[PDB]
């Protein structure tokens, strides 16, 4: 009878929980840079633009990594329930954070419950999705394409207005109303949870053990103690700059993956794992080129297109406007697509060049028109719309093409964490100066790839 859309009713809380959620991140997320702009001006933060763009980079990497992790707590500490609500509550505050009367020494507080808060909340909403539907419910596809739906309205509608409520009445104002909009997603969840979640999700599903507890300890202690080693190191030996600090990110959030897959290969369907590597270096600089959009891309729609009659944060919302617009033309097209229907391989390599060719395009307005002067909206416009194209491609079948080959399905979402990584390096690269040749050179280099992949994506299908 009555359903949210086809699916169970509790869908409607979860997905509204996450709309919110995703409100509060993006509409910080569109703001966030400008902000440290507006701190570097004042003279109150002391960093470079580049850093300062780094920092925005190897926060969502971090975000992402944190996303690995709040599942296993979830599942086996806490519940997936307290996780979404203590995770949304932390988000909350990192918002409140940026909402208080403080300037540059608020960013970090901010960052590490932002990273902490999403990494509790995000998987394990998306667990809670899964849990309104039976082992053998059809529906469950469809329901996931819902909640997804839900992600992206909030993604979308959050630039928008977050960027507008920043520009009327200032930046703590703004990161009040992410604050608020976590608040709201809270009230939602908690209360809209209490009626169709079932209660055995508030505690974990796969509890720690009594043998488990004291392993676990001594794993998280000597990660702790090693990370905190490294630091005192660095310190010691003059490496103490933010940059340094990043770059130490940047290789923590590399190095996991290249040691899982240092694991798995030294450890015959090894072959498989093997075919994964250039599936997942795919991956990883599609997310960088498509991560770069509220970074690289909010630079150029603030410092190079002629904006000045609305609040260029709002060039944020184009990302998920264009995923929600080709949604259902590749719902469409993936069961219409019935004879030689692409490989994952291939959608992956054709993803890529997307992406490549997303770069490429605006490599041209700086090229044909110099980079001293201001340009049509449109070159962002199809940059988006290029990018997104190639998120199509990759996206649905990420974690499926990951899967018919428990840490190498981690390692999908693993390479958006590292894609951001490696834009931390990569973003202090641009400015007016290596405008042209930063499009160019990245966004050939992703063709390249894309069409190297093309070449090996037939030894790949058939692994
Ligand atoms: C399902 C079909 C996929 C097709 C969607 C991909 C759309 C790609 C558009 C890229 C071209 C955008 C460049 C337009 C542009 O820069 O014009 C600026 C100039 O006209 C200033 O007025
Ligand atoms: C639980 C796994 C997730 C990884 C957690 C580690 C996250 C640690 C630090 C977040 C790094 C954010 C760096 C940006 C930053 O420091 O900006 C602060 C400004 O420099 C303030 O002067
Ligand atoms: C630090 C200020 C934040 C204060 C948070 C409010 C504290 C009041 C009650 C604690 C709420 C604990 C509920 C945890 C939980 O699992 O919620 C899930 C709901 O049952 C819906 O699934
Ligand atoms: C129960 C948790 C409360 C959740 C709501 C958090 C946000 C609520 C109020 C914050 C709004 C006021 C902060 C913005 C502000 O004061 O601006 C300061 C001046 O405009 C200086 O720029
Ligand atoms: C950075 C996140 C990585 C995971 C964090 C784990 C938290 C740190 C150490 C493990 C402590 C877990 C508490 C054990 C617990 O409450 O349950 C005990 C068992 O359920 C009883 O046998
Ligand atoms: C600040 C990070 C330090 C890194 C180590 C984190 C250690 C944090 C908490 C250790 C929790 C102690 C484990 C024992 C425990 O809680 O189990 C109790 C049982 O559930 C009672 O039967
Ligand atoms: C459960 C609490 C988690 C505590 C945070 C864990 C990660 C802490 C630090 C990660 C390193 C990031 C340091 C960034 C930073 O502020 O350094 C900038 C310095 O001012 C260098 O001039
Ligand atoms: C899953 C295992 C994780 C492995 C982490 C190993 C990280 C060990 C050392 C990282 C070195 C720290 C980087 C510091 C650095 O690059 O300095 C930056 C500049 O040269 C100083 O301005
Ligand atoms: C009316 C379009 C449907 C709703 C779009 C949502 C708004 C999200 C982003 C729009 C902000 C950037 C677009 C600006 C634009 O396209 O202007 C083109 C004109 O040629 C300006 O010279
Ligand atoms: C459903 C139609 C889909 C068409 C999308 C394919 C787009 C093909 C080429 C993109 C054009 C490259 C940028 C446009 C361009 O260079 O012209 C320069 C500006 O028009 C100068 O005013
Ligand atoms: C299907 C739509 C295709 C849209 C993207 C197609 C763009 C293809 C090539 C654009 C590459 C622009 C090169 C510009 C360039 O590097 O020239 C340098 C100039 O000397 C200015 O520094
Ligand atoms: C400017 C001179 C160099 C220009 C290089 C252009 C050649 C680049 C790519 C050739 C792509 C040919 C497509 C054939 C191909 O990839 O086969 C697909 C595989 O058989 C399927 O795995
Ligand atoms: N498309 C990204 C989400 C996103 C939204 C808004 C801006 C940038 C990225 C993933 O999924
Ligand atoms: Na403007």
């Amino acid at each position: 009878g009555k359903t949210f859309f086809g699916q169970p009713l509790g869908l409607s809380t979860l997905f509204m929980t996450e709309m919110w959620e995703r409100f509060s991140y993006y509409g910080m997320r569109a703001i966030l840079l400008y902000y440290m702009w507006f701190l570097i001006s004042t003279g109150d933060l002391h960093i470079t633009r580049a850093t300062a763009a780094s920092i925005m980079a190897i926060y969502a990497s971090m975000v992402y990594l944190s996303g690995t992790i709040g599942g296993f707590v979830a599942d086996r500490i806490i519940g997936a329930r307290p996780a979404v609500f203590w995770g949304g509550v932390l988000i909350m505050l990192g918002h409140i954070v940026l909402a208080l009367p403080f300037g540059a020494s608020a960013l970090f507080g901010s960052i590490i419950l932002i990273i902490i808060g999403t990494g509790f909340l995000k998987p394990n909403v998306s667990t809670l999705v899964g849990t309104l539907y039976d082992e053998h419910d059809r529906r469950r596809d469809a329901g996931f394409s819902i909640f997804v739906f839900g992600i992206n309205l909030g993604a979308f509608i959050a630039p928008l207005i977050v960027g507008a409520a920043q520009e009327a009445a200032g930046y703590h104002v703004a990161f009040s109303l992410a604050a608020i909009g976590m608040f709201i997603g809270l009230l939602v969840y908690y209360f809209g949870g209490k009626k169709t979640l079932d209660p055995h999700y508030l505690r974990p599903t796969d509890p720690l053990a009594p043998e488990e507890v004291k392993p676990l300890l001594v794993k998280v202690s000597l990660a702790v103690a090693g990370f905190i080693a490294i630091i005192v190191v660095m310190n010691l030996v003059g490496w103490n700059s933010l940059p340094a600090y990043i770059n130490l990110l940047t290789i923590v959030a590399i190095a996991i993956p290249v040691f899982y897959f240092a694991w798995m290969i030294s450890s015959t369907e090894h072959l498989r794992v093997v075919s994964y590597i250039p599936l997942f270096i795919a991956a990883v600089l599609f997310w960088a080129i498509e991560e770069q959009g509220s970074v690289v891309l909010a630079t150029f729609a603030a410092e190079r297109v002629d904006s000045s009659w609305f609040p260029v944060s709002w060039f944020q919302s184009l990302n998920p406007l264009f995923i929600m617009l080709y949604t259902p033309f590749f719902a469409w097209l993936w069961t219409a697509w019935k004879k030689n229907q692409p490989s994952s391989p291939t959608k992956f390599a054709v993803g890529l060049m997307f992406a490549g060719l997303s770069f490429l395009l605006m490599a041209i307005p700086g090229a044909l028109y110099g980079t001293s002067g201001k340009v049509s909206p449109l070159w962002l416009v199809g940059s988006w719309a290029l990018v997104i194209l190639g998120e199509m491609l990759i996206s649905p079948v990420g974690l499926s093409v990951t899967t018919k080959l428990s840490q190498m399905m981690s390692m999908w979402f693993l390479s958006s964490s590292v894609g951001s990584a490696l834009n931390a390096q990569l973003v202090t690269l641009y400015n007016a100066k290596s405008e042209v040749a930063y499009f160019s050179y990245f966004g050939l280099g992703s063709v390249v790839l894309g069409i190297v992949l093309v070449f090996l994506s037939k030894r790949i299908q058939g692994l």
